[PDB]
């Protein structure tokens, strides 16, 4: 059984680049530096994995009304991922021939170019996670991508507390609550699901897994099937399977952290506020905490400021739409503020404070589905 | 107190971004991390330098009907370049006010945003070379950019022989000859100049200087004035002065590297040849030198190949337009070959060889104005 097929370059390249995201250079299992190719009577699959994530991309032999693959001999092989990827991108013709010969030597031909790669026995490649493909949650691709974008940036990048490097996905009463935090700032996104109200899940998905999944999903409204087990999550979309290992442990309870009342409320043009916070962040120095100060007082006055000794300082006034409540002087990280503002989509934002030392909230007016929280910097 | 003016943001940002190319983060002359600003009754100049390269950009107060600058008080200041550049790009309004006050503390205001920077006395800033009145040679901007593109990549990056880190510019009988080499490969570029025939120059310009110069030159054919002295070269373009220190010493004679006679001559499609050598370079293994082999015999076909033990191999046939002379098997660095082929603009190239051990030449057929020479890889 020596694998042999002819395929369209464009589709081959697309599948290889999708699975390449699951291949890590640093790997304790040597065969995981390869891509597994399996040609069957129905088409060809490509698999890449790093043990944490696995990506399987399938190319059907025929799609629409065009012949994409011609399989002369079904079979399988493992090829080194980086070399295979670099080769396929540069093949000269629209048609590519892939043929395994003896001792796993694999021929890749296109036009007058012929590559030979030292293949490996695909029976040595690890099997995909075996999961009961049941109780799938369905989410439109565009909503899934936005859920990820509005939360994943807030996970910790430290492996000190691994559970905080993932996004908590909690499903109860047909509602999904996605929470990400690094103990300094927090992002929460809520979404209604079309599932039985009795279904319950509480898992933590690595932020890296969700960022890579979003890179392989297109901007469309097709339903993604999500199967959650005790230790894995499977995302199925058209011609693709994306598996991720879940992080073990109990995610911390952050519901007490989100304030339900406020002392000061600001409504301000989003772009105006973002541009001013961005300007206030420009005199940041390495080996020094860059902090920005916000002063607010009814009815419409905001002063943004920062100082960097021996470099300079900045002050800027902004006119708010509305300011209600107590006068406030608060300091915070401009990076966290800018990260939150970047994921909010409205013309204006609502910022809700409870004095200078408690967490504050950033939201879109009249939208209860997204909440950004930032812990301020204590000043003395 | 001192310098004070109002300027258009767009022109301020353009000038700052041009001079920032001469500012080094690793300078050992502290004031050279700054940008010198000088406001006079005619306009404002901006200068950046690393002691080898200096760039001065000028903004006239008026251009026809539009007022670009309003100078309330002439004067000068030095501001930290990186901070200044980051600030000016983000100012909120089309108009910017810059005002030096006491202790060199400088205000940068636009709309309701006010920055203060710790300025430095501009009298400590080094002076530029005073060479604007010596004889100039003129070159269209596009031709100048192309002659840099077609030569600077071949200079040495090693400091063992510093003269080889620059491009030799030899002017004689109204023609410019540019030579660059690193002892492994060589680029030769000839350009006709519209200057008196008795003008003579022979200097070596640092490769880094020409790379930075090209970044500030636009895609047009306006004449650039070039003033060459013993230790400095000045390039003058619209509102910009670019100075470079020249390298001291005698540039080596490279005429003898070219074999007097060729034994094999190939004429091939540039793009097909470049694409095949690029494919042959893909199985490189770190830290081994990438080697590609070319086999040529009259009456077709050129064979490009490479072998990477334990990874794979590649073989590609190319149909040459013409092959004359001896059968040849030669090996070379694909990096040098691709660098050379990427600067040739003809649909075809002529490749001339004198066996496997001597240098080979790459030229456009029926033209000697661009000559690329590469030493092959010695095999035993
Ligand atoms: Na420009």
């Amino acid at each position: 059984s020596h694998m042999k097929f002819t395929i369209q370059k464009d589709r081959l390249v697309e599948s290889v680049q999708d699975v390449l995201k699951a291949v890590s250079s640093r790997t304790t299992i040597p065969i995981l530096t390869g891509i597994k190719i399996v040609a069957s009577d129905d088409g060809v699959s490509f698999t890449g994995s790093d043990s944490d994530i696995s990506i399987e991309s399938f190319i059907p032999k025929e799609e629409g009304d065009k012949e994409i693959v011609t399989i002369e001999q079904p079979g399988s092989i493992v090829l080194q991922a980086r070399f295979f990827s670099e080769i396929v991108k540069k093949l000269p013709m629209a048609t590519v021939e892939i043929e395994v010969q003896n001792q796993y030597l694999t021929i890749i031909r296109s036009g007058k170019a012929e590559f030979n790669l030292n293949g490996l026995d695909a029976d040595e490649y690890p099997h995909l996670p075996q999961i009961e493909e049941h109780h799938a949650i369905q989410i439109p691709t565009d909503l899934l991508k936005n859920l990820i974008r509005q939360t994943v940036f807030a996970v910790s990048t430290s492996e000190t507390r691994p559970i905080l490097t993932g996004v908590n996905w909690k499903v109860e009463q047909s509602e999904l609550l996605c929470t990400a935090t690094d103990s300094h700032r927090l992002a929460l996104r809520k979404a209604k699901l079309d599932i039985p109200e009795d279904r319950s899940y509480n898992v933590v998905i690595p932020g890296k897994s969700l960022t890579e999944l979003s890179k392989i999903l297109d901007d469309n409204q097709e339903l993604v099937d999500i199967v959650i087990t005790e230790t894995q999550v499977l995302f199925k979309a058209k011609n693709v399977l994306f598996f991720s290992r879940l992080l073990d442990g109990n995610y911390p309870d952050t519901t007490s952290l989100i304030p339900q009342d406020s002392k000061t409320e600001i409504i301000v043009n989003t772009k105006e506020f973002l541009q001013a916070i961005d300007r206030a962040s420009l005199l940041a120095r390495e080996g020094r905490n860059n902090v920005v100060k916000l002063s607010a007082k009814p009815a419409e006055s905001i002063e943004i400021s920062s100082n960097s000794p021996e470099i300079g300082k900045v002050v800027e006034a902004i006119v708010a739409d509305q300011i209600e409540g107590e006068e406030l002087n608060i300091s915070f990280s401009p990076k966290y503020m800018l990260d939150a503002l970047k994921v909010l989509e409205g013309a204006e934002i609502r910022v809700s404070f409870t004095g200078a030392m408690r967490p504050f909230l950033i939201r879109t007016p009249n939208d209860e589905t997204i909440v950004q929280l930032i812990l301020p910097v204590r000043t003395y």
